[PDB]
């Protein structure tokens, strides 16, 4: 007996994107293509008006991102580190190395991501 | 045609005590029982002093260990990430995430290692 791992059906263009984003990301562009394409029909969608906060600084964390449409800032302790926009990856951090989340994202416009968990995540390495 | 991985002789006290820190590990919670016990067989022991540096951040990394006894510190350019005491699993990232050490782990006394290195563990993850 061993778990299925769920599936989410998506656009090649979403496919396209999601694997680029992996592929950008310094902490996971090492990855084997293999797992990236778990990883991809994996993620499943989930959605942000603008002024929300994603992710706040601190918090545990159970959910890497990467985002289809819209744009991000990130700020650490009301600092301003960045902003982010589609093919970007966040929310890595806490999910690969096990800390509570680095910094603070919040959306500036809507936002379309998609999302997988550390114990699917984590399924994945093991494979 | 295939290769024999090593077996070191260990007592089975020493088996149990790696096998809880598995099966307390995440990612290795994920393995098969049997894949589990040829990974205590593949662990060789290793021991540092106090004030050691065991792993550097950004090197590559062929090994990983358990820790029997001792408590270690990982850090990240200088930064406490956090510390880790008997029964923990560390090392495990840079071979999972197929790159270097993500963090620096350092020795806060002196510590009891059981160390695997990586053609082994990836072998072992290849045959389920
Ligand atoms: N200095 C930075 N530059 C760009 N992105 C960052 C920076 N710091 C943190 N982040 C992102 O913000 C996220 C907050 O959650 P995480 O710590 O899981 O993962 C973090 C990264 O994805
Ligand atoms: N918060 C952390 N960030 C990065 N590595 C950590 C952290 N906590 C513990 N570690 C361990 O530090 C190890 C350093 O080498 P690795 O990157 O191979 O595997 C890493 C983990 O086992």
């Amino acid at each position: 007996s061993h778990v299925t791992l769920p599936f989410y059906p998506k656009s090649p263009q979403s496919k396209d994107l999601i694997k680029e984003a992996i592929l950008d990301n310094d902490f996971m562009k090492n990855l084997e293509l293999s797992q990236i394409q778990e990883i991809v029909d994996c993620m499943y969608p989930v959605e942000y008006g603008k002024d929300s906060c994603i992710i706040k600084e601190g918090d545990v964390g159970s959910l890497v991102y990467v985002m289809e449409d819209g744009k991000v800032e990130v700020t650490k302790e009301g600092v301003k580190l960045c902003t982010m926009g589609p093919g970007k990856v966040f929310g890595e951090l806490a999910i690969l190395y096990n800390c509570t989340r680095t910094a603070t994202v919040k959306t500036l416009v809507n936002v379309k991501l998609w999302a997988i968990d550390r114990q699917c995540f984590q399924t994945i390495m093991m494979r």
